[PDB]
């Protein structure tokens, strides 16, 4: 079952992103912090979108693509990834990472349904990757 | 069993749209945040009486009721709908809809006794829209220009804003904010785009090339 | 008193509106009598630029949502 | 047996690309028109030889390189191409294609014996995307204004000539029409719009009540 | 003579409409030919102000009585 | 089987409209002499595109459209019309007069196959008046 | 001669590589060594703004008509 | 010392390059750190007409010698 994420908790992240601006540690640390729990496509993508303007969300957008196609390029490399299975059939394409493929567009109940750990986790990581990238190339 | 929101949270979210205004994304996540449980008819209607002015309440009450209609219309276009049932004897009148019904009005509790899962997510999803609509309503992107002083992340941020928040399809904006990019934006960095050696497909793309190769001044 | 609210010379149009309607609906009129007071507000306070915009309405517009909005597109930015 | 284009009718339409240019739409019709059979290499080859300069005629060729590519790129991903049998012998081969297989080179009689119809539709097909590429590429809307002396139509005519003559999708050129309406054409239009007891959801709309209400002077 | 009829430089628009509309009744036309004449010389005499002013109709004005109450409504006191 | 109208006579066409204008009496016989065949939706929209500038063309489409909604109103006012057929399969959709219908979008060959000559002509007449609509209100 | 043609102070590049390409599919050369030929005179030629643009082009252009259309978009717009 | 060698005002840049590099080879820093040093040295070091030639440089420069290479193409002859 998918529970959404504060927007209290959202909103005091915004106005620390817009006080500190994006590269402090008090600001990392605050999305370490909300990055704890492994977040589907949905929640990482509206955090994003609400925490970040504009151009750093396209940057955000360009970044997390990047990192997720090394990645799926690391798990074409090995099967043994735990968003991956045994079989081909469990084999994960781009558009099950970024929430794309079919009974997710839109729907973070049937994201979190057919969604991995191993998927989420791998998914968080990217994001925080690409938020360091795009926080260091902002400023 | 009706259990009420609590008026913190209300609280907290009448002053969210205080300050920030009804447009902006960070309210309507947490409108979308306190819209997750099905609402019923009463909910939603003090929740809009207390976090919205009275002229956008009149607007908000006025959308609400012309989606519902949509929705009603769709409901007699196909008789599968979750608020309607097989036989005609549970067809969903517009006056169950809005919590006017008989046994209902000013009454949560026979309200949600009578009411549906899917009469509510309906209702639910009616408002919604209905307040994204007075949203944009309350409150020009080809009439923005790089002023001649202005750095180049005001200028995109302030051109993102406003193609962003504005009437245009969702998968209209990006090529709109790449060609404004290219055609505003003053003609030094109008030629630094110009001259890429390689394709820039992306706002994003472009505003890194820009503030990596931007004239230090 | 709603009967003493005009527009002023440099006051928006959603600042009328939110005044007016706050001191119609605060105030003894029935309920039932409170939107043709506001409609009727609007057509003959809301100083006589917004007044012609909503006389030359080329549809009749019957509550003040939608007067709201007709003038909220039709307004002269300024 | 192989009948070549009347030099005649060659002539015309070098002379339309002369006058016209690449881009106009009377030039793509007359190119639609002289490629309605469909032609072998050997005529398509000749015939932009003749209509396009030195420069054009060396992109053009490049850009049909590039559509026969991505064309044989589909072919190999699709057994049941109109240009492809069902067995691996009758696959197709760009050097059949370009008119460069054995028994084809400079021979205009073999290349029509040799080929298929759905060969000749597909070359056919290419050479017109790419001439359609090369004439978007041999010669701004979000740049233009009304001008303080300038008419409204001649306004109309020179946005909707450059916003139909540029690079946006099909399905968003009249939003972009209509919003560029609404915010360039100088103040006095864009009142007159703005108070429009209708809505106008249409171009040509907007055009037909501004050319009703617009000042005389 | 129905055709000859200006709105002088310092006359209203009630009286202009008044003499307009007795010449064309009391002449030669026929009935069903009253209405489109006496609009057309409504938009065609009325010297230029009004002209704009009924030029500039965000509505579409198709009675003698309809132009007459826009323009009252909309017209430059002086 | 379809067969495209000479690109010089709509060449002499189009000069013929850049030089006397959309109202001239020549130009109207022009249009008339060129409207003598019935023509298919394909053959009409693309003439139009040709001879027309972007705003005149914009007009005409929208004052077409309202005609062929004329038509179609009084084809379901009169199940005789020489568009329709007897029974209700036969009725003609504006999808089918406008060249959207399936199996004719883009395509003149099945657009010459699946229509009737009733439909031709009333399309043709309706794509005159519309013209003669759009040349009254241009000047 | 081709070895003699530059592109002018006030000349645009189209005329230039029209002129250029003329004089090189003209002239006595075997047909394999034209289109090097015209590359290497598009970027010694074509004076030294183009030069420059064409230097730094982050991919290698093989072919007249691939630097025509790289020049065509990346062009000083004047 | 590395870190204070500037290209002085009327020196070119081949002298700069080559002191920069001898100063950072003949130094104590180890063999895989040359080549980032000597590059954002020539960024921010080089007087601010070749600051700003290198940062508007169209293509990513990852090495000295292909950052020599455009600088000595697009060089303000002088």
């Amino acid at each position: 079952a998918w529970t959404p994420l504060e927007p209290k908790l959202i909103t005091r992240l915004a106005d620390t992103v817009r006080t500190k601006g994006l590269r402090s540690p008090i600001t990392m640390a605050e999305v370490e912090a909300l990055m704890s729990s492994p977040l589907l496509p949905h929640d990482v993508t509206n955090l994003m979108r609400v925490i970040l303007g504009p151009a750093p969300y396209a940057l955000w957008m360009d970044a997390w693509g990047v990192q997720l196609q090394t990645v799926i390029a690391a798990a074409t490399r090995d099967p043994r990834h735990p968003a991956n299975g045994q079989g081909r059939g469990e084999r994960t394409n781009l558009n099950r990472l970024k929430g794309l493929a079919d009974g997710m567009v839109g729907n973070p109940q049937g994201q979190a349904a057919l969604l991995r750990p191993g998927e989420l986790v791998a998914i968080t990581a990217s994001a925080l990757q690409a938020f360091r990238e795009v926080a260091r190339l902002a400023e």
